[PDB]
């Protein structure tokens, strides 16, 4: 793709994006299973509920070639807006949660937690490591293919789009640095038991998606992808078992016209 | 639709204000306070009581009335702002947990919400809820016939902040798809043992312009201020635990805007 | 009012904290806390409340008048590493162990001004009943627990007005610049910087600092540096002295 | 390791990309990534830690195209390495709380890796410079280990003796050895070490951060050699195994550096 | 005397931290608490020290001076802290060594003349051992400010850490960084790079000039406590590396 100029035209597209943290049962929206621990690497074979995957959604655009000309326009995403939703919900200290000590409070959510998004003109590009290459994923998750030891540091083979919602299991996936050259990401990993949640809103905070030339992702066959993963914490029952928290993520992205050559 | 900054006399003005924060109020004496935290065992049936649930402030700024080719509008350019009372916390000497034996009393921490918008009309907010069987109490205004979808994102759940000392703190944020006339900030820090952390200073200021260099513009000539300043928890001598708020002080300078 | 520029001074003052000093060897330290149960009977003793620090600095009476403009001031706090010492009257953190380090609640604040500063009283428990030789929100309310107006107060005096009653006035102080961060809870580190690199600059948006009323400087302070347990397991609140260095220019105004 | 000329000419620019994979001990063929629980000994005088409990420092030499037709030159044209995009790879594996790991109370999830962590990475035109210091001169270190050579009671502080080139992968011990600030002018690098049992891993990725490598005159690394040489730690913090040992957990990290020809006097 | 306007001088600095036998080179004796501050008396080898250096410069003799324009300064053998297999408590059984931890102050100093310190006890009543050099006839003001406490930082391995600090009310001729940070489980955070660079320059654009051709560096770095396996705690300190960059001054 050569890129030309700026046409000068512009639009706005929003998604809420809801987070797949598992859903056990239709009560438990936003919420993985309980997590269960087995004591040897030899035998992992997780439940699919227990597992938060990536949330992903192609927003369709118009396309913009009256004749395909020597020159064709690309939707162009130049600025995103995005926020984590419903982050005040923590403050239910009242419901289902463990007494912090007798008399107290329920237990706040805490704990690990990753907050990712990205933009792209084509899906996410991802390269898969592992905690423990034997794992054995459940049926509708989609893992490392054939994975070694080596899986568990760096194997080259374990390339994917994420191409399916709710499939890719976050602990088996990252974004890859040696693609996405058509696509801006971020994200930040938080580990530890007791790890307090820390999350800000504000409408005046603009992500700028251009590089260094000034392009910024290209909608190649006329559609945007989002992504995310905001899995904010652990929740602790009253039993003491504890099961992922995620919120959905807002984006909300301007778009201008982008002349490329044929 | 927005020309040219009015300039010329009286086309600036600057109005102040506190808001007084609503953590539910238990009783006469206990004012700034929830009532104590009770947990109920199962999602199934919470049933929190009105004075256990911080709430949103909100009031209502008259400005200098403007006539309605271009419309006048007072335009809000910045903002100062800081909570009130941060160091009423170093009474450790009453109604607090005592840390261990000859020991003072234990500090407030733990969760906390620090938060304020500046616009020209209400807040507009959205509902999400950590668990949509929740039965909320008379008074409180909350997301209306929620589903399990509610516990994620379902926009159904839009709501004005245009009653104070109604929309629960834990039902409602601020909707980053509409406020489109207002700016907003907020900070949620949780877990039992978070410190709060607090600054006070008269030398910030908060620049309410956005990249065009256009600020909220006053519909009707009325600003809107909107607070939650949940400072964290007190622990009683039991060791019950209560919220604790305080107000929230504003500054908000303002300009004469053409329009339309 | 305020005209050109007119011409320059320095002041430095050494300003030591108001902790409570409870005996005359414990200077820099509060009297043990004491825990009463309820809200409805607490009486707190004098000894056991940090109070603000504030000093009147005189200067040169220069009479269109002139008055000294405060333009810049560099602040740090003295004596930060005297927390190393963990062989002294501290809690053991466990057998064999050293001392329990100073940490917990702090306040760090400072203020520079023209006139003295503006408070705003705000009480944890309005019903506290304070000591003599204290200067506290008179005739408090519930509604003293969050904003009531009615207690508007000057720093006026040393060591009278404790830390846990007032706080700078958002809505007054047009002629002082103040600072504070509060840090709360059990056991939070102290962390604090030196370095006679950093300055403040006090001019506001339009270049003016603080005009020096009735020819005085006021500068201000607290700083709480968290408590110290002792053998026992009691705990007292711990201060430093800050330092001040203020440089003031002579500036017209209108008579 | 991919070597891709971006553009040919003057302004040539060559991009190198590669993943350096950790070095934390690898007890088994299994536990590629961690390294052998860590054991204590009461006293320093009886310090003999085993191989592979022992992380080591990452490093790779990657040969450039050669840029002088004519060695005879009054001017040569050397690679100057003039940005860095780097990240750790893999940091969401330590959501996987349901392998092997000590539950957090009974009933809880698996305890998350956490502890004590060192993240560093560098880009030179010559090997690393490393300077020695120990925690315990006496410790005994192990065969197939490159460590400070006739350490004394000196060397848990400055020994200026302790110089060595970053010149084997998997052999000099994270524990025994920094970049050298008196040396690496040629070179730059960037780490930061966070210590305590409870520590949590704060780990960013993004591919919009670029760190710029030129110095205050507007000079990169010189590749001596037509050679570009990568070196990383990045100790995530301990496992924590069902047992309550604990093993260090390590994740390769990404380098994209772009370089430019620069003409230099033979 | 400052008129109008290169060399690179640089060093390592040892820590001080007492040196309890010839084989805890950069650690303290073993901490002892007593119940009372009117019974204090600390053992010189339990006691960090502030470490300096005098730095001969080339001789230049209206005359010129050495002036410091910049320096660059990391604390050495961070990663020396990843041993948790020597002497350390376990932190739970089977479990490896505690880190070191605990209260840290990092501080460094660039001047043309020896460091000007201030006194401040967290005891007045301390009675200091023989080879520490302490505020002289403290008094209960000595807890706060004491304007009798001045001295020069003038010998190595003499001035406590918990006695003095920089003295802001002086030091016109140097430049002077610390951070503390107290507390039993406060976690070392050690930064190095060789891209950073702090200027000396004055808003006026002059560095420390160097008096009698001499330059002074200064630190401390107490990185916190090591506990042995009985559950004995010792301060760990490091080096600092300095490099300075000086330029000629012509002064009167
Ligand atoms: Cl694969
Ligand atoms: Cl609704
Ligand atoms: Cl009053
Ligand atoms: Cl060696
Ligand atoms: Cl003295």
């Amino acid at each position: 793709v050569e890129v030309l100029e700026v046409k000068t035209a512009i639009t706005e597209v929003e998604c809420f994006l809801n987070p797949e943290m598992g859903d056990p049962d239709e009560n438990l929206r936003g919420f993985s299973l309980k997590l269960s621990v087995q004591n040897d690497f030899s035998s992992d074979s997780p439940q699919r509920k227990m597992l938060p995957c990536y949330s992903t959604a192609r927003i369709p655009l118009p396309n913009l070639n009256e004749d395909l000309s020597g020159n064709l326009l690309m939707w162009e995403a130049v600025t995103v807006q995005t926020e984590v939703i419903g982050i005040t919900s923590m403050l239910n200290l009242h419901a289902g949660s463990q007494k912090v000590h007798e008399h107290g409070g329920g237990k706040p959510i805490q704990g690990s937690n990753f907050h990712f998004f990205a933009v792209g003109g084509e899906p996410l590009e991802m390269q898969g490591v592992l905690m423990n290459y034997r794992s054995k994923y459940p049926d509708g998750t989609i893992t490392p293919k054939n994975p070694t030891a080596q899986s568990q540091v760096m194997n080259t083979d374990h390339k994917a789009y994420l191409d399916k919602n709710n499939a890719y299991p976050v602990e088996c996936w990252v974004p890859d640095p040696s693609r996405n050259e058509n696509a801006r990401y971020f994200g930040t990993f938080t580990g530890g038991e007791n790890v307090p949640p820390v999350l800000h809103v504000t409408n005046t905070a603009t992500t700028v998606l251009l590089d260094e030339q000034g392009v910024g992702p290209l909608c190649k066959a006329d559609s945007l992808y989002v992504s995310a993963a905001d899995i904010c914490g652990l929740f602790t029952n009253s039993s003491g078992t504890q099961q992922w928290r995620g919120l959905a993520r807002y984006f909300k992205i301007r778009l201008r016209k982008r002349s490329v050559k044929n």
